[PDB]
């Protein structure tokens, strides 16, 4: 009894590829025509969602890849963010240990503090990945340093979708991630990681699965009636 198809798609597939993007558009339209509800999980912010998903994608709704915001036909139906206080606390811990970090507001470019630019840049000085880091992750750090980070004097007021943390030193980022997990109740956060070299923080008990659950519930659809595709 599948009533909903949830496409979990890294925004990289939609960004560069216009062929995979047009293909995805046509698939969404075909599934809608067959009567399915169709949802997309992609992006790390509200701004990124609207950069990545053109208006001619006939989705019933969209959530960020990490479940922190959901939009349905132009209405934001939920938003689970970190507070500024939380961002200050977590980045201060990272800064003490010189852990590279990127803070993702729901609107606008990711940000890092200007005072941390030199050491963050010096971490990624090598043209090719070092210490086992993946080429994908290394090149993402290179690209972020080149032009995607806004270097701010202070974190602005508002809410944030996530913080990304990274070190080329395995032991350092492993112990830091373990420290976040140890204190995730006190800090009121969820901790995840996509490689052995990183950690990500978002609102307490919030992740892609919780976002999927809130989106299908908006449509009165049960998890067992939902086919999640793409991971």
């Amino acid at each position: 009894n599948v009533k909903a198809i949830f496409l979990d798609m890294d925004g990289t597939i939609l960004h560069e590829n216009n062929q995979a993007s047009t293909y995805t558009k046509d698939v969404i339209n075909q599934l809608r025509e067959k009567g399915y509800k169709v949802f997309l999980a992609t992006g790390r912010s509200h701004s990124e969602i609207h950069q990545l998903v053109p208006q001619d994608f006939a989705v019933n709704g969209i959530i960020s890849s990490n479940g922190t915001i959901g939009e349905v036909d132009g209405e934001i139906i939920f938003k689970h963010g970190l507070s500024l206080a939380q961002v200050q606390q977590i980045t201060n811990l990272a800064k003490r240990q010189q852990i590279y970090y990127e803070v993702f507001p729901f609107e606008g470019n990711r940000v890092s503090l200007k005072e941390d630019e030199t050491w963050m840049r010096d971490m990624i000085r090598s043209q090719d990945p070092i210490n086992g880091v993946s080429h994908s992750e290394w090149s993402s750090r290179q690209d972020a340093l080149a032009g995607k980070i806004d270097w701010v004097t202070k974190f602005p007021e508002g809410e944030y979708s996530k913080i990304y943390l990274f070190s080329s030193n395995l032991e350092k980022i492993t112990a830091f991630r373990d420290e976040l997990k140890q204190n995730h109740v006190q800090l009121q956060i969820s901790v995840s990681n996509s490689s052995r070299f990183n950690a990500e923080t978002m609102a307490y008990q919030t992740d892609k699965g919780t976002g999927i659950k809130e989106m299908i519930a908006h449509f009165g659809i049960h998890q067992e009636e939902t086919l999640v595709i793409g991971d």
